């Protein structure tokens, strides 16, 4: 294993997590083709980031073969040889420069995570798990497939403090300050999705909207929460489920 | 077998039949990672309960994992050193204390239990599977995560008589004399669901209702039905399905 | 095979054929757990019929194992001991005996199926598979879960000379000349109704109806159609699909 | 391998192409048993195209038995003696004529590609991936299930100098210049639609359209784009996904 020879055992681990990111999203069926990507800061005192090889499936993907990138998309380290989705890789440069909070940034192109951003209301707060999203969820009107300078800004902007963001008709984004609390959120979210499509199949009119103080309430309860307990419990069920189908991705 | 040595023979089938509904759920995809509970009581004079070890998935479940607690959540016998999800174990506990001819006590967090959850007017008599759940069923409405005397005592009064439970906005509760009548009732619940979301996906306006005359009859039939031997049989083949996926479960 | 021993060659090759129906079902996913079935008469000078024994799932069906009944649901010849669901045989027996060129009966509860059954227009004329249905499918009240005297007659009524019905707010029936006709023609309309329930999702009010002539004309193209060369080469490739997966049903 | 023996290098690199096209469409589900048909013209002098054989399911489909069949469907080379399904090629035939840069034809009968089509107002500006379609897709009027002369002529007018087609009611159509190509728009388009068909739940007046300046810019980035490098990299990747469950397409 020649790439982790030559990288900081800090790096290797979080090639690990974040390869194991990628295969899980490929599990859940989080996946878009060859679009969409995962990116998480390499920790040292460079800004250096890993992400996928251009035109690898998430479920290719190893802690050998994700590509180290500056904050430019510049290859650092690319064991491929096929460099990265230069464009894909803009909002994740955008979001990591703008947050050095956010170790990790996730961007998917789900069926029901897209067809919430789709609906004027977004996520409604008619379930458990879309209640608990309440005042985290940021939005970001949708401009194209380019992200120019100018909506660049915006997107920042927009995104503020939060780290989750609805992008209207385009897709979920998650950030965490690490790959297990960004994707711990990621999967809620996708969840709450799923439910809301099915819940309003006979129209919003007929949900039930519980009132303002059990929303705050479940706000509350919620606050209560990247680096909490919980966090490491639900990543490592994720990963024993996983392994259950083969340990290739950290090699 | 360490377990199995020290347990009566009783206590022994009960963890048997509470690990293949956790696995059933898991086959069936009724679960919600690591979130959710089934419990049974253990026969015999002691208040004594089992549920799954805190951060297991359903899929891991073993008649020699489960966890024993009494009627607090306080462990009497944790095979695996976890403990349990204490917070998660108040709604199981409310309900067993409250109606000691529930042996079994589940709750899920599906797609469509819980879209179904979410509306109005709840779970509707438009197919045979409803249908049969007329007058069978309790609405609680959602005060949050977390269930505090001042809900648990609503949650309670809402149940009343009956054994299946809509927690709005939050998912299903089903009761029973055993796991097995627990789970038929929640498998065919499920079902219900399913059936509802796909029938008024262009609107609560386009669905037939049968006549009342008709829904009332239904009830009189499924009237004649937890201890019957329809329950037996509907559970016996659950288990020939489930053992075709191996034995674990019951080791 | 002490079964295939004792029966006519005819008797044998029926048993594989609606074993083979049993399991494709279950390939299918047209199962409702223990619950609905698929009849076929035996050839023969006498009123026989076979059948599921009672609490086998679709996929435990195989030629051997099927139960060959009289008009009444008497056993004749029971290889399983189990015998069979005698309430759910009642819809079998009163088609059968009404329609003796119906060789084959199928009966299912599936999502879709139900949910176009839930439906007030029912089955719409709004894709090709839909519109082939056109004039071909009989309507039937729901009345509850047993099926009385009184119900028995309108069932047949209701039928008239169709082949294809639509139990509301119950699910689908088919029959068929042969196993092949009736699977060929409930394969059809499974799809038609996934189709249905997708092409709704906002409503009925966006949907596209093709011209009536245009409807006619699909129609008269599907006139020219149980004993068509297009059934059996429908069964066939249904029929290598299953042999994928081993080939127990027939044995 | 008696078929790559006697057919050109040429052709037989369009008959790996054409299976792999038809096994990618069995792991996606693009599929409706043995119906719907891909068609690739066989490059030479000849006016010679690959179709499927009569009734084998795209999951059977090889390089080695795929029938070549002249303008009018007339066998050439039929390795199988099954001959093909002689009306289902008339619309292949008919868009082959009439537009002699497309190398490749798709035709599909999903869930979500017929429930767009039977829609007014067919597939919505509502996220990345149907906008990226915008002024790319023609509309046809359903005529019912045979392909006529007068329905012949409007199929390709209708289709103009478009390369993707609505058949209204009825299903998709793809054309490409080459089976790579082909399959990137049929792909693209069959995700469009499910995300459609999941966004629209609530009803169309609960979406949000970008304003049609960014539809345009949108237009214009997916204007740079069938022989460019992006396709290559779609279709290797489906490549290795599909390998990955053995090489039996091409032998």
């Amino acid at each position: 294993g020649s790439v982790r020879d030559r990288v900081s055992p800090q790096e290797w681990e979080v090639r690990v997590k974040l390869a194991a990111a990628y295969r899980l999203a490929a599990l859940k069926r989080w996946t878009d083709h060859i679009y969409t990507h995962f990116s998480a800061r390499v920790p040292g005192p460079d800004e250096h980031f890993l992400i996928n090889a251009f035109g690898l499936l998430f479920d290719e993907i190893t802690a050998s073969n994700l590509v180290k990138v500056d904050i430019d998309g510049t290859i650092v380290d690319d064991p491929t040889g096929l460099g990265i989705n230069y464009a894909g890789y803009v909002i994740h440069s955008a979001i990591h420069a703008a947050r050095h909070d956010l170790q990790a940034v996730l961007h998917t192109h789900t069926r029901d995570g897209i067809a919430v951003s789709a609906q004027k209301d977004g996520l409604l707060p008619i379930s458990q798990h879309s209640i608990a999203f309440s005042g985290r969820v940021a939005y970001h009107g949708y401009e194209g497939i380019a992200l120019d300078l100018s909506e660049r800004e915006r997107l920042v902007a927009d995104l503020g403090d939060k780290s989750v963001m609805i992008l209207r008709n385009h897709g979920l984004l998650t950030g965490g300050v690490s790959v297990e609390h960004a994707i711990q959120q990621l999967h809620a979210l996708e969840y709450a999705c799923n439910i809301q499509i099915a819940a309003q199949s006979a129209g919003n009119a007929e949900l039930v909207f519980p009132p303002r103080e059990v929303i705050a309430k479940v706000e509350e309860q919620a606050k209560a929460i990247g680096n909490g307990p919980g966090v490491a419990r639900h990543w490592n069920a994720l990963i024993r489920e996983l392994e259950r189908s083969g340990t290739d991705y950290r090699d």
